């Protein structure tokens, strides 16, 4: 089937484009929705970094004028973007690989523009979207409705939000020291365009950690919960009536009932939600992963000092206490009304309520995607 795709500008003056960029559902060839309503397939480029050879940017109506309705085709890996007055620059890489705008990379084309976009997947079991802060808050707030069986709505970050995330992130700057402002970017003129997640400010120094940001915001935390549980049993309730898991710390090995093993993380681990202890892997029991969304969650919340058990029996107050923690998730969560805010921000306390800026449904009829209010 095809869902019907409603692209729209609540507010903003002047002109908007969106682009649908996208995996074809089975060929896995990159696909862009096309201002025609059709769809781009590009084909291999004859060189890296080819200009995308069609326009595939989709002018919006004027704020308030109704959406840009067209046929939205299954796809996955797929996103929409949105960028205020300018058009985005997609190249192509031989392949086709698909250059995407790099938020957090200056160099990028697209750095200084005014862009956000949200992630979506299409296929015959559901069209899944997702609002997150996982990576970057920006000055071009997305929000979504879809339509299908329910209607679900995802409210976007509210106006401002970007300004007040990279304010308060500043403010966290001048208090603690660590690059939480450098976490911003802005043009020229002085507008905030976008805030990145501490990880996207840190990857570039993968390759050279002893210049990474950030790179020992939580070592000495890290140090006091490993010494904890030392002592003591760290119970991660895997949830779902799995039960708990009782863990120590042996030497910095925290090992939980089942042989379940995590060396000792560093503030790299805790941002990226994916490397050292919390480093994916496909060989992980259930439980291990459960574990281990559990413990990074609970890291970036910091929770694990004040709260032996976990997630049950934490809330939301119990997060982001003190002067070491994840503050980027913090600070996006304190101004923004839902979605995630770093990657295993989903492990909630059962009942909590679920804070995911997920819409998905399984017979989406129309997914309307909105920029401002
Ligand atoms: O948001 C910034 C990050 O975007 C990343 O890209 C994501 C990612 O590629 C995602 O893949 C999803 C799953 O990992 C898996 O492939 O299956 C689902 C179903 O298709 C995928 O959606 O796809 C989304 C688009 O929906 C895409 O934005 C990376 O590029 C990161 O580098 C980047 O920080
Ligand atoms: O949030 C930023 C991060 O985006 C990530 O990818 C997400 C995510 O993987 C998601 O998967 C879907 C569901 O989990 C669902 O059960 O199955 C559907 C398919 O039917 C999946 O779509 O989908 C969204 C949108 O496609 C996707 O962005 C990661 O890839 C991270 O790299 C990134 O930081």
């Amino acid at each position: 089937a095809t869902c019907e795709l409603a692209l729209e500008n609540k507010s903003l003056p002047g002109t908007v484009h969106a682009y649908v960029t996208g995996h074809e559902q089975g060929t896995d060839r990159w696909v862009l929705l096309r201002p025609d309503g059709s769809v781009y397939r590009p084909d291999s480029p004859g060189a890296p970094q080819t200009p995308l050879p069609v326009d595939c940017a989709i002018p919006l109506k004027g704020a308030g004028a109704g959406p840009v309705v067209m046929t939205l085709p299954q796809m996955y890996g797929a996103r929409v973007y949105f960028v205020r007055d300018d058009k985005l620059d997609f190249y192509l890489n031989p392949g086709p690989s698909l250059v995407e705008p790099a938020f957090a990379t200056p160099t990028d084309p697209n750095y200084g523009r005014t862009w956000s976009f949200c992630e979506f997947t299409f296929n015959p079991q559901q069209l899944y979207a997702n609002i997150s802060y996982v990576d970057l808050v920006t000055a071009l707030p997305i929000g979504l409705t879809l339509e299908g069986d329910s209607t679900h709505t995802v409210a976007p970050l509210p106006d401002g939000a970007v300004q007040r995330i990279a304010d308060d992130l500043t403010a966290q700057a001048a208090s603690d020291g660590q690059p939480w402002d450098k976490l911003v970017t802005r043009g020229s003129d002085g507008q905030v365009l976008r805030v990145v997640s501490p990880q996207n400010l840190m990857a570039p120094f993968f390759d050279r950690p002893d210049q990474m940001p950030f790179r020992d915001l939580f070592t000495a935390q890290i140090d006091e919960v490993w010494e904890k549980y030392r002592s003591t049993d760290l119970r991660i309730d895997l949830q779902g009536g799995r039960g708990t898991l009782s863990g120590r710390v042996s030497g910095d090995t925290l090992t939980f009932e089942g042989g379940h093993t995590f060396v000792k993380p560093t503030s790299k681990d805790i941002f990226t939600c994916n490397h050292g202890p919390f480093a994916n892997d496909p060989a992980d029991s259930d439980d291990k992963k459960a574990l281990l969304a559990r413990i990074a969650a609970g890291f970036n919340r910091s929770i694990m000092l004040s709260h032996p058990q976990q997630p049950n029996g934490t809330t939301v107050a119990d997060y982001y206490k003190g002067g070491v923690t994840n503050h980027w998730s913090r600070v996006v969560h304190a101004n923004s009304p839902i979605g995630y805010a770093f990657p295993y921000d989903d492990v909630r306390p059962d009942g909590e309520p679920d804070v995911s800026g997920a819409a998905h449904d399984g017979n989406p009829r129309r997914f309307t995607v909105s920029v401002g209010s």
